[PDB]
């Protein structure tokens, strides 16, 4: 009966608001103050939320969704039939929650120590070494040390984690946890769709890779860079070689068109983490989107605490499931990279505020990639010379073709370099979850994919005992990654569409949507849908068509593709590696 199903959804929504708000508070208190006591309370709230999930999920499974006529009620009930970890028997649920907490804690408190010297944390210390050192051996120490201290320490937990998350997935009707995660996109063609998008980005990536490889050969020396091989993974300015923009100074296309030191400008002008988030809030409200509430400024953790607390530094945005309390937790450093991250996080908050009035089961992005994309769209405009000049962080550039290619290169070092990384993380994990990669070859298969997709090699041979995926936050934290690949494709589709909505003409990369109410209205209409409809509808509302497409990203970077081809041809580069 339709009436029992409607009553059930109302009861689930009321009770879920209460329980999820309590869980979120305990999880926040642990993430912002890692102690034995906050850990104990969080594990207890894990059992409370599981009790609720089991009670309502068991009832949801007694409905035959095929006979429900209302499509919204049918959709909610179907989703509530997935108990996630609460499907596990009690003993295994306890073990799984403990493993998750132990992995997170281990990653978050790991340090790398000089002999009878100082000990460095990942944020900010090791991140700063990778961004700024130009000495092969110093970069190697940080890169190898982080893997030795974080990655190795996760290995003891990972096989049992895999066993238990897969067991939960099978108890929810999937074949393994990777099947469960992929299902979040409601797109049976997902694997082939993503493969086609990756292939379309290959001209740009291969050309970028060859050009950067030549520049690294010039700086690090011919004995350390093979012009026909993969690039050593510690030289790209980033711990994971996932974004390459910190080595811009080594690869500047037109050195006769120098660009301001944006970190020094932000520091000399007294920028603080609060100013960075205030700028993001202003960009959203300039589009007619919602301001964050006063409570956000009182409750958020916008910088690393100075009082000794251990915290989870990795930037994240939090919905407390009461329609009022939204927060960001980020160990913000004052630089342009973290200004972009601040916009990324503020986009999550915007999404939370836009869909706050839907049933909690529908309070998610259209798919996980849409959630990750919103803030990045605005950050594309923040990063333009027009906007940066308005913040006093760049000198006016006028229209110089040299400054234009320089700008495109800076953007490509983040956006294009990340495409193969973001593709490969879950190619690896899906094969772990399906059993085709075992603990016998975790690390070998990781490196096989780092080579295949990114064209990188480890600077030191790996040994039994190494577990380099464990040194990347999302692995021990059990956060899916393909969302970030989807995000980087679709954020350019959204930029293109919002630029058109704002009446921009001329090259896509010159567009700045600051203050466009037309652009904001497109985004708001899609975000208000939350997860109520399959994601092609939201895609259609923003862009006027329903597919994911690399055409917008390719259009944005077309001038750079042309420049890179001419430059690599002049130097005789052989694209790719064996
Ligand atoms: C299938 O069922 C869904 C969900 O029903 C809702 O949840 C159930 C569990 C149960 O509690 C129901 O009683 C409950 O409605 C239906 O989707 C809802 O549809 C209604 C009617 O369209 C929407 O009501 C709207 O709510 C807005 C927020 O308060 C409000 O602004 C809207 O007013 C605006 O639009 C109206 C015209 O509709 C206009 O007169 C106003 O002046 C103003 O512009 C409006 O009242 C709910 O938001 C919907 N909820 C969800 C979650 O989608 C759905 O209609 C139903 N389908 C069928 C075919 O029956
Ligand atoms: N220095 C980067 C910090 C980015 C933090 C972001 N954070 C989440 O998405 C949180 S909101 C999700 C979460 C985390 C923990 C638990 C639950 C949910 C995140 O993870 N980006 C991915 C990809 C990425 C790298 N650079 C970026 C710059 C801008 C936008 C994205 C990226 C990553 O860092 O690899
Ligand atoms: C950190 O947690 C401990 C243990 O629960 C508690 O006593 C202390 O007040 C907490 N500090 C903060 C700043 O939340
Ligand atoms: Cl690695
Ligand atoms: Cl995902
Ligand atoms: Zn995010």
């Amino acid at each position: 009966d339709e009436a029992e199903a409607s009553k059930f959804v109302e009861e689930y929504d009321r009770t879920s608001q209460v329980v999820w708000n309590e869980y979120a508070g305990a999880n926040w208190n642990y993430n912002t103050n890692i102690t034995t006591e906050t850990s104990k309370i969080l594990l207890q709230k894990n059992m409370q939320i599981a009790q609720h999930t089991l009670k309502y999920g068991t009832q949801a499974r007694k409905f035959d969704v095929n006979q429900l006529q209302n499509t919204t009620i049918k959709r909610i009930i179907k989703k509530v039939q997935d108990l996630e970890r609460a499907a596990l028997p009690a003993q295994e649920l306890e073990e799984y929650n403990k493993i998750l907490l132990d992995m997170e804690t281990t990653y978050s408190v790991a340090t790398v120590c000089h002999p009878q010297g100082s000990c460095l944390q990942l944020e900010p210390d090791l991140t700063n070494v990778m961004a700024t050192s130009r000495k092969y051996e110093d970069l190697l120490w940080a890169w190898e040390g982080w893997r030795d201290k974080a990655g190795r320490a996760i290995l003891q937990f990972y096989p049992k984690y895999v066993e238990l998350i897969n067991q939960a997935a099978r108890l929810n009707g999937y074949v393994d946890a990777g099947d469960s995660w992929r299902s979040m996109y409601e797109t049976p063609s997902l694997e082939q769709d993503l493969e086609r998008l990756f292939q379309e980005l290959q001209p740009l990536y291969l050309n970028l890779h060859a050009y950067v490889r030549r520049a690294l050969h010039r700086h690090y020396g011919a004995q350390h860079i093979n012009l026909e091989g993969p690039i050593p993974a510690h030289l790209l300015g980033n711990m994971w070689a996932q974004t390459w923009s910190n080595i811009y100074d080594l690869v500047v296309p037109f050195p006769s068109a120098p660009s301001m030191d944006t970190t020094e400008a932000m520091l000399k002008q007294g920028w603080t983490p609060r100013r960075m988030f205030k700028e993001a809030d202003d960009f959203f409200t300039s589009l007619g989107l919602l301001p964050v509430p006063p409570e956000f400024w009182q409750k958020s953790m916008l910088e690393k605490p100075t009082d000794g607390r251990e915290v989870v530094c990795h930037a994240s945005a939090w919905d407390f499931y009461n329609g009022k309390d939204f927060r960001i937790k980020q160990c913000t450093t004052v630089n342009l990279e973290d200004l972009v991250v601040a916009h990324h996080e503020m986009g999550h908050i915007q999404y939370f505020m836009q869909y706050k009035d839907l049933p909690v089961a529908l309070r998610e992005g259209a798919n996980p990639g849409f959630h990750e994309a919103i803030g990045d769209v605005l950050a594309l405009s923040v990063s333009t010379p027009k906007h940066l000049h308005s913040l006093n962080l760049l000198s006016s550039e006028g229209g110089s073709d040299e400054h234009d290619i320089n700008f495109l290169m800076k953007m490509a070092l983040d956006k294009i370099a990340f495409i193969p990384f973001s593709y490969l993380v879950d190619q690896w994990r899906w094969r772990v979850f399906d059993g085709s990669i075992t603990k016998e070859n975790y690390n070998q298969e990781w490196w096989s994919l780092r080579l295949k997709y990114q064209g990188l090699c480890p600077p030191v041979p790996r040994t039994q005992g190494d577990f380099d995926p464990g040194a990347k936050f999302h692995i021990p934290s059990s956060v899916p990654y393909i969302r970030y690949f989807v995000s980087f494709i679709i954020q350019f589709q959204f930029h293109e569409a919002l630029c058109q909505a704002a009446g921009h003409t001329g090259p896509l990369h010159k567009c700045d949507i600051y203050q466009s109410k037309e652009a904001g209205q497109r985004l708001a209409t899609a975000m208000k849908l939350g997860f109520s409809r399959p994601w092609p509808e939201a895609m259609q509302l923003i862009t006027g068509q329903p597919q994911m497409s690399a055409s917008a990203m390719l259009s944005y970077f077309k001038p750079l593709l042309d420049w890179l081809r001419t430059e690599n041809e002049l130097h005789g580069e052989k694209l790719g590696w064996p």
